[PDB]
């Protein structure tokens, strides 16, 4: 059975250690668990004329469980340790954050557009939701920072992908008038 | 008129007593309602392959609105009474979870595939953001401790539920590398 | 590069004075844009039975980043000056109700029906939420209340716009048995 019933006094385990589902901690990976399922709604949403844009998001959710990974993870614990390296995956959302803003129009941008690329946009806001989040978390706790980092930059990627979304099927980025 | 004003300084009545919307109370019967209005979401969904779903998600947004009454009643006034039990929901989506658990294939699952069952995904990650909230109430105030054990359920039903719905459209679970 | 890397230890500006990223405004200013992204969102669903209300949506996501910038600017800022009036804007929201309100059919409405009206009903529990966050803001420091008096009006407007978006194609509202 996939319930323990363990939490039905709203109780729950991290990595390691029982906490409160509104701890600080929970919180940060509950908003990246959130994210990660609204990217993989996002994901379900491309076509033939998007499908492009399928394996990093793909790409971008395993990145997640690692971010969520080691936000579950207390700094001090002796058993467990943290997972999430930034370099390497934020420099591969840069290449793509530059790649997206050379190829689309160069006033301030509304969300919205195609299906996508307004779901595109909804996970730009999801993320900073998340960041905030682990900000609360970071200013009590110690965490790993690359997720921040990570994270942080994630939105701008998404920013960046959702315009290039609606390049990709001939549509002008909603501007503010 | 649906708009009374009486809410344009920030305050708002409950079940019985004037709050603020930022109260925790208001913050856990509001997250309710966001997550009944993204199942409703999730139904409209719904299509020919995936149609034994509807009814059942319809059901849950009854009790749902049942535990948003119950959050929004104050443990201790005389005039109203908590309406909510647990035990018939409850057992009713464990019955579910195991039905859904043995028909699907038997590493840990990343939140996508249709796009029915990655709504079903982000439904199981707004139940626990609406779950992280009640228990915040939970902690201040004398809750109806059987809205949490069924909100905690729920969340593993969406689980399950997503798994089946990528079943029903011959679509392999997203899976952590 | 639309990446500063400025935001990387979890601190950003706003209009003006560097917060850190889980304030209480940054929160308010970050839901509103949320709030936004899901409108345009909802926008990218219409179709040909419900293109009417295409207009007013995108009319919205401009009041949106209005009410996103004054809620950015600190009340005692000297170069910085409230932008956003509450008037016409809600005025104009209150005509779209009265008018929404008396074509559908006059218990308890539960949020769903076509995937548009649904969308509808989960931005009037979005608009609420960045509603709360604006409150717990305003309770620690002074805001545009013209802000708060058009999102308080604007969660309406969604309810109304929901049940005419089912009227629109022949669809009854969920109602709460
Ligand atoms: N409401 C929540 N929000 C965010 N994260 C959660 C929440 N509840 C649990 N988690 C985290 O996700 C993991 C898996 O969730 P699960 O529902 O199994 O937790 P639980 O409530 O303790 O267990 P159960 O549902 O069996 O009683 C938990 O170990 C916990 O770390
Ligand atoms: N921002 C909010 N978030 C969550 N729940 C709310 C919020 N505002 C009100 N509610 C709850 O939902 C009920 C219906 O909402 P409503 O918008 O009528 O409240 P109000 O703001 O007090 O009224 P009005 O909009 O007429 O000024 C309220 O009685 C209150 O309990
Ligand atoms: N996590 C967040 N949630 C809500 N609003 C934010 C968040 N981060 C930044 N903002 C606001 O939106 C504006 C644009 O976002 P941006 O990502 O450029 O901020 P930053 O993190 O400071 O910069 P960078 O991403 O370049 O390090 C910021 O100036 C800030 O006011
Ligand atoms: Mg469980
Ligand atoms: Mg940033
Ligand atoms: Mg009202
Ligand atoms: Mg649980
Ligand atoms: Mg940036
Ligand atoms: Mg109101």
């Amino acid at each position: 059975k996939i319930y323990t019933k363990n939490g039905d006094k709203g109780q729950t385990r991290i990595i390691g250690q029982i906490l409160y589902k509104n701890d600080p901690r929970v919180a940060a990976y509950g908003e990246v668990d959130e994210l990660n399922s609204w990217v993989g709604y996002t994901k379900s949403l491309i076509n033939s004329h998007t499908q492009v844009l399928s394996n990093e998001l793909e790409e971008i959710q395993q990145l997640l469980f690692d971010c969520g990974h080691d936000l579950a993870t207390p700094a001090d614990d002796e058993r467990h340790s943290f997972k999430f390296k930034q370099e390497q995956p934020t420099v591969w959302l840069e290449e793509k954050i530059d790649n997206y803003t050379q190829v689309v129009p160069a006033k301030f941008i509304l969300p919205g557009g195609t299906q996508l690329a307004s779901a595109l946009h909804v996970a730009r806001t999801i993320t900073k939701r998340a960041e905030r989040q682990i900000v609360q978390l970071m200013r009590e706790e110690q965490i790993n920072q690359d997720v921040l980092i990570f994270i942080n930059r994630l939105s701008d990627y998404f920013f960046a992908a959702a315009r290039y979304a609606n390049y990709l099927e001939q549509q002008p980025d909603m501007l503010y008038r």
